[PDB]
């Protein structure tokens, strides 16, 4: 499990400061494919360009991590930004380290990398945490520790899955903030959550106003 959290540039740099650099291969750029288990990533082109400028001066401080796939192709485990950066530089080859990961591990890394890079919307974060917990028979604490997060960051997200559909839909549609949905969790009752949801959208209530209305509803006998 733990090694699936360790393939990104920062963590590879940290391990390499304690030991011999892994063997590097120079793989074809044309033969690289992004992780087939994560959706198409829409990067900030601005940040890919910053990264390309850094590499064109200072080299590629870490090789990407790939597994072998298909006929002589390489699937990214870590390094999609670097791969994108060296295309801007016109490279035909990129330094890489090859790891044998099975599909379940490659799928796990897809979720983990998406969590670490702070990509995901709240419900996406929730679904990713839920799946890593189910796949690996994990504690919320055990997962939070491995992600370098507080147990509450996980729980706040996992609880959004226990909310009713209408509230989840409102959060996904950005009709309410997460902190709105969070406060509605305290009501622990679908009917009250739905009535107060309609109020939030109709009167365009903020977080303070919603939290107050949740306390006043829970203060009732």
């Amino acid at each position: 499990f733990s090694r699936l959290f360790s393939f990104g540039e920062k963590e590879q740099e940290e391990m390499e400061e304690k030991q011999e650099r892994e063997e590097v291969r120079h793989i074809p750029v044309k033969s690289i494919i992004p992780n087939r288990f994560q959706p198409r990533t829409m990067f900030d082109e601005e940040k890919i360009d910053e990264l390309a400028l850094t590499i064109r001066t200072h080299g590629i401080i870490q090789p990407i991590v790939v597994r072998e796939c298909g006929n002589g192709r390489f699937e990214i485990i870590a390094g999609e930004r670097r791969w994108r950066a060296v295309q801007k530089l016109g490279w035909t080859e990129i330094p890489a380290i090859i790891k044998n990961l099975n599909d379940k591990e490659t799928a796990s890394v897809a979720l983990i990398e998406n969590l670490q890079r702070e990509e995901l919307t709240p419900i996406e974060e929730a679904m990713a945490y839920a799946k890593l917990i189910e796949l690996h028979d994990l504690t919320q604490e055990a997962l939070a520790q491995r992600l370098g997060k507080g147990q509450s960051t996980i729980a706040n997200k996992l609880r959004l899955l226990k909310l009713p559909q209408e509230v989840q839909e409102a959060l996904l549609q950005r009709a309410i903030t997460e902190r709105h949905a969070r406060a509605l969790i305290a009501l622990k009752d679908k009917e009250k959550q739905l009535k107060l949801l309609q109020e939030i959208i109709d009167k365009q209530l903020n977080v303070k106003q919603t939290e107050d209305r949740v306390l006043k509803l829970l203060e009732a006998g």
